[PDB]
């Protein structure tokens, strides 16, 4: 545990799962099968701005944030939300990336939708236990059990009126169009709920580690570092910075 036993060492190990695309993952498609992605990409420069080597750990979410409090691991890396209850329990470094949920509906007729209100009664799809589901049933929509599909599966389902709303990350979807730009379906213009950002996870007593670690982000946030590896992995799109926009929390 610490700074000046990781600068000792020259190497910060980091947890991670490897199953977020595009932030955490690994590189299939050229055959290296690399851990990469925003998120890890953006943790290895950083070290490296700070003289050190990464050791990335692959795990699941769960029993991550244990490590980080046994010293199993230094810190977490995985899409983890800031938010007040953590930041009791844990030291976050500066946020690089924010963003909000959105929904994918027809592009033709926006799936009769104008609010989250109007989901009552609407076919909603896509992971059965995340927090946007949670949000689709509380506003009345009809949950759609699928077996085993694919997230172009999901997008036709839409488009044919099979289905009639997707709820998800925005940049998420907004990937989801560029990957299918030709099918019916699109990002609805009004509807934007439950901002969120994601930063560093590391043990509240780490401040050294803490402020060593904002220090290298503020550098790549100053000199375009963020900007760069955002627009490569969110398809030219920048979650580095806070969208100035509407978005209506939800309980």
């Amino acid at each position: 545990t610490g700074w000046e036993q990781i600068k000792d060492k020259g190497k910060i190990v980091v947890a991670t799962s490897g199953t977020l695309y595009p932030t955490s993952y690994h590189d299939t498609d050229s055959g290296s099968d690399k851990l990469t992605g925003y998120e890890v990409e953006v943790v290895r420069e950083a070290a490296k701005r700070l003289g050190l080597k990464v050791e990335f750990k692959e795990m699941g979410i769960d029993g991550m944030l244990t490590a980080v409090n046994s010293g199993q691991v230094d810190a977490a890396a995985n899409d983890i939300d800031v938010t007040k209850d953590r930041e009791e329990k844990f030291a976050f470094s500066t946020p690089y990336k924010y963003s909000y949920g959105t929904a994918i509906v027809r592009k033709d007729d926006l799936s009769g939708i104008k609010t989250l209100k109007d989901l009552k009664g609407k076919k909603a799809a896509g992971a059965a236990t995340t927090v946007y589901m949670e949000v689709a049933r509380k506003y009345g929509a009809k949950e759609v059990i699928y077996d085993n599909a694919t997230n172009e599966q999901y997008l036709k389902d839409v488009a044919n009126g099979r289905t009639d709303v997707i709820l998800n990350d925005y940049y998420l979807q907004t990937l989801a169009l560029a990957a299918f730009p030709d099918l019916n379906i699109t990002i609805h213009p009004d509807i934007k709920y439950m901002p969120n950002k994601q930063a560093l996870v590391m043990k509240k007593s780490n401040a050294a580690l803490q402020k060593k670690m904002n220090e290298a982000l503020k550098e790549m946030s100053k000199d375009g570092s963020l900007t760069k590896l955002s627009k490569q992995f969110f398809n030219k799109a920048d979650v580095s910075k806070k969208i100035d926009a509407d978005v209506q929390d939800v309980d």
